[PDB]
């Protein structure tokens, strides 16, 4: 469990690194969505016990988006967050940091995003992606009326929640539930996380084209909540990656976050998956 620190051309990211190496595996690299960090995006997964027995025979670099680690300084007024791309831009640094060279990318929401833009700029040190609720393109001109409409309604959390979890989740009120609308609401770190918020909405595309000269060269698996917020963005990007590396894993009952209520399932996924690009697992 080593924390550490690097510098890019966008300011500092943190990372957390788990196991000892395996010098001829990828890295398993996650990043995570907006209102989150390592810590409540990905580390119920990682600690799952099956996940556990997988991952025995990778190192593990898990990235706290900047000003999203436990603890961060709340950046200064006009403070100037990095885009998307610029995130993805930071990547080879932690990688060089460490000196790992391919990875196997776990991302959620803008956490997946990036991880793609990350692929596309860098192809050959990328083995594989897990995308869970990818939405690859821009937001549309009706997406922002719609989005600048709800804004009038709901404060910023209330937004970030309607990100991460459906609105079905929302009213339902699980423990879960309670407990995130508690960690997004009363962040102290709320200002730092809207900006990654607005880095996220203002995304360019990434245009997958099918067979064109911008897509994805790994397997890639696809995940998303049946009628959850973000199925019909990952719907639509399947139909644009190659079938022949791509599969999509749509859950039935798990909502926003497939990977805090369905890690059993997830896991068990990403066993094939990993399977599914030659590694016995």
């Amino acid at each position: 469990a080593k924390t550490h620190s690097v510098e890019t051309p966008y300011g500092s990211v943190t990372f957390t690194v788990y196991g000892t190496p395996k010098p001829k595996r990828p890295a398993i690299l996650t990043y995570h969505d907006v209102g989150l960090n390592y810590k409540s995006c990905f580390q119920p997964l990682f600690q799952f016990e099956d996940m556990q027995e997988i991952i025995q025979n990778f190192v593990r670099v898990h990235v706290d988006a900047p000003g999203m680690e436990e603890g961060a300084p709340v950046f200064p007024l006009g403070y100037q967050y990095p885009s998307l791309d610029q995130l993805a831009d930071m990547i080879p640094c932690v990688l060089q940091y460490l000196n790992f060279s391919t990875i196997i990318g776990v991302g959620v929401g803008a956490g997946a995003y990036i991880l793609a833009r990350y692929a596309l700029n860098h192809p050959d040190t990328v083995e594989g992606l897990v995308l869970i609720n990818i939405d690859p393109n821009a937001k549309g001109w009706m997406d922002w009326a719609a989005h600048k409409l709800t804004g009038l309604t709901s404060s910023i959390p209330e937004m970030i929640l309607g990100h991460l979890f459906s609105q079905e989740e929302l009213s339902g009120n699980s423990e879960l539930i309670q407990k995130y609308r508690n960690i997004i609401t009363h962040a102290p770190n709320l200002d730092n996380i809207e900006n990654y918020w607005n880095s996220y909405n203002n995304r360019r595309d990434l245009n997958f084209e099918r067979g064109g000269d911008i897509t994805l060269r790994c397997p890639v698996m696809l995940v998303v909540g049946d009628q959850a917020p973000h199925e019909d963005a990952v719907v639509e990007c399947n139909s644009k990656l190659d079938p022949t590396q791509t599969s999509f894993l749509k859950m039935a009952d798990s909502g926003g976050q497939p990977q805090l209520t369905q890690p059993g399932k997830l896991t068990e996924a990403f066993k094939y998956f990993l399977q599914g690009m030659g590694y016995m697992a």
